[PDB]
C-alpha cells in the first residue's frame, strides 16, 4: 500500500497580518500538522504557543529569498504559504521550487494576474471575461494616454487610472485624470509600478469578494464575502486595506454566484492553462455587481484581509485546512473533504489613530477575555517585555460566527468592549447595509 500521509508537517507562513493569524489558527487544529512557523508573525501568533512560533528573520531580496529559503531547507519545511502580495509577484514560489519545498501560491508567472493590471486586463479580454472597458499604456505613451481621455471613451463619463505595478485613482473629472496621468507616468509618484498604466471605465455597484481554492484544474469557491474598504462609517472617507468583512454576502445570490463561477472563475482557471501558466493557490477575485451583471475589478492571487479572518470561521469542523492546502499543491483538490458550516461570519477591524493616514505605534494594549464565540486575530501588534503593543495601522480584528448575520455582528461588537488601546478606531456599521 502507498505510504501513510505525513502527519507531523511543518508549515511556514510568510507575513504578519491578521490573515496569517487566522490561517495559523486553523492550520494548528489539523492533526496532520506538528509545527507552524510565522515569519515574522505578530503579537497574536506570538501568544498562541503550542505548534505556532514566530521567526524573526528577513526573507532576503528577490528573486532568491536566500535567507528564508535556506532556513526552510535546513528546517525541513513541508509547505510554504505566502500571505502578502509582494513575495508572490516577486517570485517566491520559484525560489522554494528550486529546493523542492512546495508552495501554496502561484508561480512567478501566474502571480502576474495581480502583479500586472495591464496583463490581467488583457487576459480578461482575450478569454471573454467580463470586465470594464480599458486600454493599457506604457510610461512613454503619455501622449496617447492624454488623447485617449480627450476622446471620451467611457459611457459612464468617469475613468479610473491604475498603476500596473504593485495606486488606483478615480478622477471626478477629466482635469483630475490628466493630472493623475502625469503623477504616475511623468513624475512617477508610484515608482516603477507606473511604468505601465491602465485606464478603464468607472463602474457603479456594490462589490463582493469571491475566494476559491485552485489546483490548476479544480477550483472550489468559498462563500462570497463583502469588505468595507473605506474608513468612515456609512462607506465614506479615504480607502483602506479593509476595515471589516462578512460572509456569506446575501447580495451574492445563487444566480449571481453561478455567473461568477461559470463566467469568471472557471474561464479564468482554464484560460491560465491555455496560456501555459496554470494557477495554483488562492484565487481572490474582486467583483462589482453592476446593473448588467458581475464585473471583475481585479485579481488577487492570495488570501484576502480581513476576508480570511471571517471565512476561516465558516470552515466546518470536519474540514482540515492543511489537507486543503496540500491537495492544491499536490493537484488533488477534487478528492478531499471541504465544506462550510451554516450561518454567517463577521470581522471588525480595530485600527490606530490616524489610519489610513499617519499613526503612532507602540501603544500598550488591554486584551481581556472575549465572549465565548469571539476570535481575536492580530494584525499590527507585537510583543515586547511581556505586553502586547500596537505595531501597524490595522491592529487586530474581532471576529465571530453565528446562525444569523445580526447575531454574528452583535457578537463581534461584544468582544470589542474587552479590547482597549489609546486611539483605537473602528467602524460600528460593519455589515449594516446587509441587515
Amino acid at each position: 500500500a502507498f505510504p501513510q500521509p505525513k502527519s507531523d508537517l511543518s508549515i511556514l507562513l510568510l507575513g504578519a497580518g491578521g490573515r496569517e493569524h487566522a490561517l495559523a489558527f486553523k492550520l494548528a487544529q489539523s492533526s496532520r500538522v506538528a509545527r507552524i512557523v510565522v515569519c515574522p508573525g505578530n503579537g497574536g501568533t506570538a501568544l498562541m504557543g503550542g505548534k505556532v512560533s514566530n521567526l524573526a528573520l528577513p526573507w532576503g531580496a528577490p528573486p532568491a529569498f536566500r535567507s528564508i529559503v535556506e532556513w526552510a531547507q535546513k528546517e525541513n519545511i513541508d509547505l510554504v504559504v505566502p500571505g502578502p502580495e509582494q513575495p508572490l509577484v516577486d517570485g517566491v514560489e520559484g525560489a522554494f521550487k528550486k529546493v523542492g519545498i512546495p508552495v501554496f501560491g502561484p508561480s512567478p508567472a501566474a502571480a502576474m494576474l495581480e502583479g500586472s493590471k495591464s496583463l490581467s486586463k488583457e487576459f480578461m479580454a482575450r478569454h471573454n471575461i467580463p470586465t470594464a472597458a480599458f486600454r493599457s499604456f506604457t510610461s512613454t505613451q503619455y501622449e496617447d494616454a492624454v488623447a485617449y481621455i480627450k476622446s471620451k471613451p467611457f459611457t459612464s463619463g468617469r475613468s479610473v487610472i491604475k498603476a500596473s505595478g504593485l495606486g488606483v485613482l478615480i478622477p471626478e473629472t477629466d482635469e483630475e485624470a490628466f493630472a493623475a496621468l502625469k503623477s504616475v507616468m511623468v513624475d512617477k509618484e508610484f515608482g516603477d509600478a507606473g511604468d505601465e498604466v491602465v485606464v478603464e471605465e468607472y463602474l457603479s455597484g456594490p462589490e463582493i469578494s469571491v475566494l476559491a481554492f485552485s489546483d490548476g484544474y479544480t477550483i472550489v469557491p468559498m462563500p462570497a464575502a463583502q469588505d468595507h474598504k473605506r474608513i468612515g462609517e456609512g462607506d465614506t472617507g479615504l480607502n483602506t486595506g479593509g476595515m471589516g468583512a462578512y460572509a456569506p454576502a446575501p447580495i451574492a445570490t445563487k444566480e449571481i454566484m453561478e455567473r461568477c463561477v461559470k463566467d469568471v472563475l472557471e474561464p479564468t482557471i482554464k484560460g491560465m492553462r491555455e496560456d501555459g501558466y496554470p494557477f495554483v493557490g488562492m484565487l481572490f477575485t474582486g467583483f462589482m455587481i453592476t446593473a448588467d451583471g458581475p464585473r471583475v475589478l481585479e485579481y488577487n492571487v492570495r488570501f484576502g484581509d480581513p476576508e480570511t479572518q471571517a471565512l476561516m470561521l465558516l470552515l466546518d469542523e470536519q474540514t482540515d485546512l492543511a489537507e486543503v492546502l496540500l491537495a492544491c499543491v499536490e493537484r488533488r483538490l477534487d478528492s478531499i473533504k471541504l465544506g462550510y458550516k451554516q450561518g454567517y461570519a463577521v470581522s471588525v477591524v480595530l485600527a490606530s489613530e490616524g489610519y489610513p493616514g499617519s499613526y503612532p505605534k507602540g501603544l500598550p494594549m488591554t486584551l481581556n477575555p472575549t465572549p465565548e464565540g469571539v476570535e481575536v486575530f492580530h494584525a499590527g501588534t507585537k510583543r515586547s517585555d511581556n505586553v502586547t503593543v500596537t505595531d501597524g495601522g490595522r491592529v487586530l480584528a474581532v471576529c465571530a460566527s453565528a446562525p444569523t448575520l445580526r447575531a454574528a455582528v452583535d457578537l463581534a461588537y461584544s468582544g470589542i468592549s474587552q479590547i482597549s488601546f489609546q486611539g483605537q478606531t473602528f467602524r460600528r456599521d460593519i455589515a449594516y447595509r446587509a441587515l
